[PDB]
């Protein structure tokens, strides 16, 4: 499991109010978060599959 | 039909606007309310369909 | 979690062949299976989501 | 609710596998259907919801 | 077409800003309006197409 | 109304099966026929919306 | 090219902050613009697509 | 322009038949085709608005 | 690679906040950006994929 | 960069034409292959957003 699935989610410095999903490594499945729009982190996902399959 | 289907629907704490789709027991189908975009419940569905299946 | 969720996908009679997702318990998690398009039974999601969530 | 919302579904004669949602009056919910592309009769909507909100 | 494609568009209490459509009787014809996540009324239609074949 | 909003609907050459949208000047209203993926005509349109408030 | 392809992009009254297509008569192709979410004008498209078609 | 906005659009040897967009330099606009899944050439435009922005 | 795709993102003056991408030069990858609605520069793009392949 | 983002895409068994995204090494970015609806591995991402910042 990569690392930066362990990462709390980082909503960044921009204005947008938009769903993503991060791999939550303590309740071990994958969260909906809001994500301002800009400089992502890399557990941050635009689909809920890609991220279960990346940090399952 | 489980019992997360007759909890209302709950926003959460956070800011988006992010339609989303509950099960009202009360009315007998799936109707839309606004979700926050973190800590969602059970009785949450960002497809009408799913939800209709779900809890009907 | 709901009874349901331990069924095998159902593709169904239908033409289509359309990516929805369903919950492996054996696996537990879920994956991506191919829908007919008519006569969903319960373990069938539009959405990864909705899927995780009602049987995660 | 509208007398159309009594109708099968028709797939009509195209090719397309497109889903789309009927009233089902026996199982009282929308469900799922492949519509061909061409010549839909008026019990077929692209968005769940708006079945549900029609006939339902 | 059905009573309630004469009732004008309904916004509702709730704080979304999301495209919706309409039959408006007069000019015949489905228009853009604006939802706000909540308790719509059955002149709300998520798609065009669904809107003019249930109303036009 | 432009003179283009009358030819009939042209499927054209091409192998894909994709829903799109045309005006039906007897009908009075925007119906659906399938594209084949190339060399569209005017009487063609990828939304609902466009079409009615082009053609209509 | 219809004569309301010519019109300035009318973003209206509305609250909305939907991304609209509109042809720029001067630069000779389609940009974007925000629709209000009601009443809208002509030049106005949904598809990218639809608004060089119909205006190009 | 760049110069590969003047390569003629490329299918491909992959099985799907998806609408894809290219700048049509005699015409000197962006217009439909069928790609296939795979291996795509650089005139090959998953949206219509990047293909004019891009080549127009 | 396009010497487009070395300009800085650019949000504009509208106010919607619309994900869009843009290719960043330093980090050698598309990136998001918020776009504003209006008055974009060419540096910007609907598609992920439409990014990585023009500016990658 | 998980190891996973080096294998080769993976079709599966079924049969299904949808449209996914691998990262590929060689190339040093995503593109697209065709994905049989079943079985993935860990180098198939429903968004090419999301395959750049896993693989990138």
């Amino acid at each position: 499991r990569p690392d930066f699935c362990l990462e709390p989610p980082y909503t960044g410095p921009c204005k947008a109010r938009i769903i993503r999903y991060f791999y939550n490594a303590k309740a071990g499945l994958c969260q909906t978060f809001v994500y301002g729009g800009c400089r992502a982190k890399r557990n941050n996902f635009k689909s809920a599959e890609d991220c279960m399959r990346t940090c399952g």
